[PDB]
């Protein structure tokens, strides 16, 4: 009853990986190809010789003698009858209140095919990263899930498309933001309908970028135009009716890297001061808080909103200061929430390939994020708790795995560990944490695994403490509970006491010194150290270059004993 299952995907990205934690969790075996080139996608079909084929990420059309010999299903981000590439840009732009996805048979002509499964939803105003990554990618699963019963149940038929209308590629001059004519809200439109690619083009300060990651203004005014203020790196601009943030940036030029704006506009921002607002400030009106903190009920919230959960160096001393601030209040615990989209990816590889050493870069942004995380390990007498919202990779989970408590949300993804990247050995105290919660043979195992888990999959193997709620809201509200009744229990003072002895101890601080050093010699090789793996994956990544060929990891079908 068990399935082979090929993937081609572009990328192998957020809706990817989930599916494939879905699909390997209940049994089946999932392959990977990436989407390298039409010859080596027939070659993978014909070695690997699935028994199905799922495409949830393409970008070109998929060779005949593939899906006219294994049946070949396509993931295609709107409801059935609606074809072409761009469907959820679309769906923002217009204003749709409700869309859907659909899983449909490949066929000769674009997005043509018979329909197996779908889903609508209502939309949210909202990023269409966001958009995919939640509804959508909830949806593909259902979708796909069905389509698997219906395929082992045999006399499946799908149901030909009866309406349908086509959506074009959409052009940057539909996306173009025009600071005289777009208000506030106009502005949100074409951004969150290019977030996170391919951006929404614009003239700001006479330069040509790409904008990403837009929040609304309610307090300054300005000039249409204009550069209000700065903060954390994002400029405030002036819309025709009130101001707009934009945390990130490119240059109009190609493989250009995606950075906070103040990087990317340079010495046009001359002049222009700071707005600074610190995360434990109250304000009245909606703003731009990359970090904020908020108490409640004996509980301190660090939300950090670091755009694709990446912390570069500064976001990891500003992070640094808030949790900082925390331990001083009269809490019993801090909580790290992240932001809704993302816990954390680790180190931002984009303003380290940007700086004028990546190795540099990369020796100041991991020792900024050890310094967090050695923050949150020496925290003696308050609760540390990990509230993963969202996904999380990399440096990012073992960021959360240095407090207390780890808790995710149904349906997040990890990526707990580096080797993907080239070689990295990887920090933020893993060879403290990871063993002691799951010890190291099972430890090894996990990040010798180079695939993704589900939050539930890490809840069993016990690298997380629970996974609960559908929604953030739910999460966070669960999370918020649990948290209240435990430091309000005798096993809170309990659990204190021991964790003063222990976390005052010479022999622990020394302990936990030692595994520092050791990551971080490591670390130095990967960055300064004649092999080169790690900065050359970081440039194919950080430009979107295109893949050459799919990795064996990934590629059951590429693997020498493949029978």
């Amino acid at each position: 009853s068990h399935m082979r299952i090929l993937f081609l995907s572009y990328r192998f990205n957020s809706l990817s990986q989930r599916l494939y934690c879905e699909l390997t969790e209940r049994e089946h075996e999932v392959s990977v190809e990436l989407d390298v080139h039409p010859d080596l996608t027939v070659e993978a079909a014909e070695l690997y010789k699935p028994d199905l084929i799922i495409a949830p990420f393409l970008k070109r059309k998929i060779p005949q003698e593939v899906w006219k010999k294994y049946k070949t299903l396509i993931i295609h981000p709107g409801p059935p009858g609606d074809r072409g590439p761009n469907a959820l840009d679309w769906a923002i732009m217009k204003g749709e209140r409700i869309w859907g996805v659909t899983l449909l048979e490949a066929s000769e002509e674009y997005d043509a095919g018979d329909v197996w499964a779908y889903r609508t939803f209502p939309m949210r105003f909202a990023r269409k990263a966001s958009i995919y990554r939640n509804e959508v990618t909830e949806g593909v699963v259902e979708c796909v899930l069905e389509a698997l019963e219906n395929f082992e149940r045999g006399d499946f038929k799908p149901t030909p498309q009866k309406e349908h209308w086509w959506n074009p590629k959409m052009e940057q001059e539909l996306r173009r933001v025009d600071w005289e004519q777009d208000d506030t809200k106009t502005v949100l439109r074409k951004v969150y309908a290019s977030d996170s690619q391919p951006g929404a083009s614009s003239k700001v300060l006479g330069k040509e970028v790409l904008l990403f990651n837009a929040y609304p203004e309610e307090e300054l005014k300005g000039k249409p135009g204009e550069v209000l203020a700065l903060r954390d790196e994002a400029v405030c601009i002036g819309t025709r009716d009130g101001a707009v943030w934009i945390t990130h940036m490119r240059e109009r030029k190609k493989e250009s890297i995606k950075l906070p704006s103040a990087r990317v506009l340079g010495e046009f921002l001359k002049g222009v001061k700071e707005d600074p607002i610190k995360p434990w400030e109250k304000v009245d009106f909606k703003t731009y808080r990359e970090i904020l903190y908020e108490e409640e009920d004996g509980i301190g919230f660090i939300h950090f909103n670091f755009y694709n959960g990446a912390m570069s160096t500064e976001q990891c001393y500003r992070l640094l200061e808030t949790i900082k601030y925390a331990k001083k209040r009269p809490v019993k615990a801090i909580v790290l929430l992240g932001s809704e989209d993302f816990f954390s990816n680790g180190m931002n590889l984009n303003t380290i390939e940007n700086a004028e050493s990546p190795a540099d870069e990369s020796w100041r942004n991991i020792n900024a994020i050890d310094d967090v995380c050695e923050e949150i390990l020496k925290t003696p007498d308050k609760l540390t708790v990990a509230g993963m919202q969202g996904n999380a990779g990399f440096g990012g989970v073992f960021l959360a795995l240095t407090c207390d408590l780890v808790f995710a949300r149904e349906g997040v993804v990890l990526n707990p560990h580096y080797k993907n990247f080239g070689n990295l050995y990887g920090s933020e105290f893993w060879t403290y944490t990871l063993p002691k919660r799951v010890g190291w043979e099972k430890g090894k195992e996990v990040m010798e695994n180079r695939m993704p888990i589900s939050s539930k999959k890490a809840f069993e193997i016990g690298l997380i403490d629970g996974v609960f709620g559908k929604t953030p809201k739910e999460f966070r509200q669960r999370l918020k509970e649990r948290i209240k009744n435990f430091i309000n229990s005798k096993d809170f003072y309990e659990f204190i006491e021991k964790k003063k002895k222990e976390r005052t101890s010479g022999e622990w601080l020394e302990e936990i010194q030692k595994c520092r050093e050791h990551e971080l010699e490591k670390m130095k090789l990967n960055f300064y150290g004649f092999d080169t793996s790690y900065h050359i994956a970081r440039y194919y990544f950080v430009r979107r270059k295109p893949h050459f060929r799919t990795p064996p990891y990934l590629a059951i079908h590429r693997r020498l004993k493949f029978s």
